[PDB]
């Protein structure tokens, strides 16, 4: 599969319950370290195995190349393929992660693709997953159902009519963080080359899911995914799965708050 870097794991021996695939550019070492020290820390969560890997492509920069080589050597948690790691190549990065699950970890019960500027509550996510009784053809997150392509030319998410010629996007979930049953990875990988490419990764996955007839589902009766970010509170963060707009310093502070208050009660 032309993988330059592969994590040392055997999902056949110990099938992980939840695999986290984290998107980050080469320069965001601070983000990756904050994640490795917080929600990315591997552990058993109610007796279920959590694994964490970082998706990276390549860069022309020789300095960044060497630092990332040393990072893979020291941590062994990087999935890499030879593609120019840039904002408009995020679809390739996501498809790399899905490919990895298909080729090396089809046994994962659940997989979460996430960004780096995020807070993830794996404890609460694990709890809501064990209650969903949804183990196949499952896909959830912040549902985006009647989205219109952004035609504002200088917008970060701008797509021309050539890049995406229709008025509305298919159903999809925010790329900030989304979760799917491990089987979905093999199906998406299979249909990927037959689906119209788009540079927005979360839309593309939505295209694949629609071609597969996989319907999006809300994970819980209450919102748990917050692409818009949130006012922080220990009690709120104990009852959510994901929150965006969180920088590394802020992530460490929030993790410390949750540890400092662990064993207090909440309304
Ligand atoms: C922060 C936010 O919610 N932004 C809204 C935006 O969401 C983006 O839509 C893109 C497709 O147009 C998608 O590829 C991005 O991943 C997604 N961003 C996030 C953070 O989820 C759209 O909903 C537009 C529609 O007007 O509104 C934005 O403000
Ligand atoms: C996404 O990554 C691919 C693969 O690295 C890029 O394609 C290469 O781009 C370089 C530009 O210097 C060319 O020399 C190669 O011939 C290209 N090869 C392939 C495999 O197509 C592509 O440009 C990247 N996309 C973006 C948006 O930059
Ligand atoms: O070359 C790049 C640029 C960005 N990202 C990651 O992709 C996600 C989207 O980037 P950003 O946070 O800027 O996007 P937005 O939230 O605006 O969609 C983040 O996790 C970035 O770390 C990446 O892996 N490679
Ligand atoms: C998830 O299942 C829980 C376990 O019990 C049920 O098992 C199913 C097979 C069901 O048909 C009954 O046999 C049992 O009640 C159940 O307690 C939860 O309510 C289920 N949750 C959801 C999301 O429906
Ligand atoms: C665009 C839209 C979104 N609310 C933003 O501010 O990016
Ligand atoms: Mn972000």
């Amino acid at each position: 599969g032309n993988f330059l870097k592969l994590p040392d794991t055997d999902c056949r021996q110990t099938p992980p319950f939840l695999v986290l695939l984290v998107t980050s550019s080469h320069k965001q070492l601070a983000e990756r370290m904050a994640i490795r020290q917080t929600w990315g820390k591997e552990r058993m969560v109610k007796g279920k195995q959590l694994k964490t890997f970082f998706l990276l492509g390549t860069t022309s920069s020789a300095a960044e190349t060497k630092e990332v080589d040393q990072e893979s050597q020291r941590h062994g948690d990087i999935i890499q393929k030879d593609f120019l790691d840039v904002y408009y190549n995020l679809t390739l990065k996501t498809m790399m992660g899905i490919e990895w699950v298909h080729r090396f970890c089809p046994q994962a019960a659940f997989v979460m693709k996430t960004d780096s500027d995020m807070f993830i509550n794996v404890d609460y996510l694990t709890e809501l997953l064990l209650k969903k009784n949804r183990t196949t053809r499952f896909f959830t997150g912040f549902l985006k159902l009647n989205e219109f392509p952004i035609r504002q030319p200088f917008s970060k998410w701008f797509v021309s009519k050539s890049e995406y010629p229709w008025d509305r996007y298919p159903p999809f979930c925010s790329g900030t963080g989304y979760v799917f049953s491990g089987d979905v990875a093999s199906q998406v990988y299979n249909v990927s080359k037959s689906v119209p490419y788009i540079k927005l990764e979360d839309v593309f996955v939505g295209l694949c899911l629609e071609r597969l007839n996989i319907r999006l589902e809300e994970l819980h009766s209450q919102p748990t995914f917050f692409p818009g970010g949130l006012r922080f509170s220990v009690c709120l963060f104990r009852r959510i799965v994901a929150c965006h707009f969180i920088k590394p310093r802020t992530l460490l502070d929030y993790w410390q708050a949750l540890e400092n208050s662990r064993g207090e009660d909440c309304p």
